[PDB]
């Protein structure tokens, strides 16, 4: 978010040593923020709602008659921020026994996340298994045994064609007999949405019912991204949102309409290339970052 950042503390930092800003000083600096956010490729309902937001909190402090308008619009700016990309954190509900799908498009990040996932649940003591469910693409199977050898979590391949009943017995027993409490399904990924494989996937989850179905969204196709978020949540149910390379992340439009898109929370982030790249989301910490606090 490097540019949205730079020209947001800009935009602040034109205000310090001032004293008492006017209306017309304040009416300037708001635009800014505007413009800020469209460079960024916020979705644009929720830059009028951002900036909304930031009018209202900072008259509430009376910025025209604080000596430090400055740190009211930062202080505004920052919950406007938070608030957007999702407010508190958010982690699925880890219970006794966990199926998860991670479904998405190819290149969202999608495949490699589901074994970040494992990886990362394996350092908080779950027992996970990775599950490869593209019965077409023998390939795609296959680079997540792969990812799994990597980050040394067992990875069950679906067969070619096979069926979701067929897929729903061999999870559990490997799940059985090898004690996983944490089973993520990595569902069949394609270039754009396929209706043949959506539904494939809606009989899927209804075969195998995960308690978490997680969206997996490249944040690098700005606003493209979360329109590909009400597809799968209407074809088949999406429970929160994982937003990968948001260290590849120029401008950030994406993750910061996320949940007023999707109406999604914001579970995981993918910030590195590397195994651990993945991490938890803390839209706080993301808000402070962009403000450079
Ligand atoms: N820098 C960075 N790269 C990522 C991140 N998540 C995934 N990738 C990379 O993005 C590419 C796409 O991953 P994926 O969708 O799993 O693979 P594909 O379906 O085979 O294209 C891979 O080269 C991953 O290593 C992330 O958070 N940051």
């Amino acid at each position: 978010f490097q540019q949205l950042s730079a020209r947001l503390q800009e935009a602040i930092g034109r205000l310090r040593g001032r004293g008492r800003i006017t209306e017309e000083d304040l009416k300037a600096t708001l635009r800014e923020i505007r413009r800020a956010l469209m460079d960024a490729d916020v979705n644009l309902e929720v830059t009028r709602d951002f900036v909304e937001r930031v009018r209202e909190e900072a008259l509430g402090k009376q910025v025209l008659e604080s000596l430090t308008p400055a740190e009211v619009i930062l202080a505004t700016v920052y919950e406007a921020l938070k608030e957007a990309l999702g407010g508190e954190a958010r982690l699925p509900v880890l219970k006794d026994r966990n199926l998860w799908f991670l479904v998405g498009l190819q290149g969202s990040g999608k495949t490699t996340t589901a074994a970040k996932l494992a990886l990362y649940y394996k350092g908080k003591g779950r027992r996970p298994l990775l599950v490869a469910a593209d019965t077409q693409r023998p390939a795609a199977r296959e680079q997540l045994r792969l990812l799994g050898e990597k980050v040394g979590v067992p990875v069950l391949e679906v067969m070619d064609g096979e069926s979701p009943e067929s897929i729903r017995r061999r999870v559990e027993e490997k799940a059985r007999l090898e004690a996983r409490d944490l089973i993520l399904v990595d569902t069949a990924g394609r270039l754009q949405i396929d209706e043949p494989l959506m539904g494939e996937l809606a009989r899927l989850k209804e075969v195998l019912g995960p308690d978490e179905v997680l969206l997996v969204l490249d944040a690098m196709t700005g606003q493209e991204a979360l329109s590909v978020a009400r597809a799968f949540d209407e074809k088949v149910g999406v429970t929160g949102l994982v937003l990968t390379k948001l260290d590849g992340d120029a401008r950030g439009g994406a993750a910061l309409s996320a949940r007023h898109v999707t109406g999604k929370p914001i579970y995981f982030a993918g910030v590195s290339e590397k195994p651990e790249g993945l991490e938890p989301f803390y839209p706080e910490r993301l808000a402070g970052r962009i403000l450079g606090m």
